[PDB]
């Protein structure tokens, strides 16, 4: 049932999904002057050379690739996360301007987009264990911005008329995502949530500092895919993005100085 519209959206959850009021919901704004500089925190690693994409689909709510999580193929480690975890999907948030999308926001600053990478933390075992424990999930938020093009994304834009509607997936082997990370691996970091329902309380969030670029056709790609299916009075998938929550108790680390 639930969605990012007037009678579903964000200010919705709360009734199916109680968790949405928590202590720890995501996303945040990332106040940079207070997010502190933390020494003891390691470079991220990210290994995905041996990634195995499987399919590209399209669930009402985003597109997401997903990969073949039963193996240690393509993980993060490092950074703020004790051991290691998982790549299962990857999926986006974008607006219908470029001025809104970003589920994460930087002083107050919403980029046109945000990428998201979801893992789960292999000491559970699968992810529906995971999402259950604290330290279950790291997700590895990426900021899009609109200026060159993002040649790792275009095999992506590429086949997303294939996928329109609601129900709809496709084959999606071979597709490196190494191709749709930034420069550098500077991060924030900070406990949170699902940003989705369930609004698990699940994940050690890491948001990378530097954006990608992608260029105005590839996100007008992404905004005339389909929140509706097929049959159904067709409605953009725009604007699906959740607004910043209450930081509460809460620091944001930073990597970098
Ligand atoms: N914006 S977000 O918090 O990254 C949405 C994650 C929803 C998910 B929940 B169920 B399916 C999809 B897979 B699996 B757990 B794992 B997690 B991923
Ligand atoms: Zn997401």
């Amino acid at each position: 049932h639930w969605g990012y519209g007037k009678h579903n959206g964000p200010e919705h959850w709360h009734k199916d999904f109680p968790i949405a009021k928590g202590e720890r919901q995501s996303p945040v704004d990332i106040d940079t002057h207070t997010a502190k500089y933390d020494p003891s925190l390691k470079p991220l690693s990210v290994s995905y050379d041996q990634a195995t994409s499987l399919r590209i689909l399209n669930n009402g709510h985003s597109f997401q690739v997903t990969f073949d999580d039963s193996q240690d193929k393509a993980v993060l480690k490092g950074g703020p996360l004790d051991g290691t975890y998982r790549l299962l999907q990857f999926h986006f948030h974008w607006g219908s301007l470029d001025g809104q999308g970003s589920e994460h926001t930087v002083d107050k600053k919403k980029y046109a987009a945000e990428l998201h990478l979801v893992h789960w933390n292999t000491k559970y075992g699968d992810v529906g264990k995971a999402v259950q424990q604290p330290d279950g999930l790291a997700v590895l938020g990426i900021f899009l911005k609109v200026g060159s093009a993002k040649p790792g994304l275009q095999k992506v834009v590429d086949v997303l008329d294939s996928i329109k509607t609601e129900g709809k997936s496709a084959d999606f082997t071979n597709f490196d995502p190494r191709g749709l990370l930034p420069e550098s691996l500077d991060y924030w970091t900070y406990p949170g949530s699902l940003t989705t329902p369930p609004l698990a309380e699940c994940v050690t969030w890491i948001v990378l500092k530097e954006p990608i670029s992608v260029s105005s056709e590839q996100v007008l790609k992404f905004r005339k895919l389909n929140f509706n299916g097929e049959g159904e009075p067709e409605e953009l998938m725009v604007d699906n993005w959740r607004p910043a929550q209450p930081l509460k108790n809460r620091q944001i680390k930073a990597s970098f100085k």
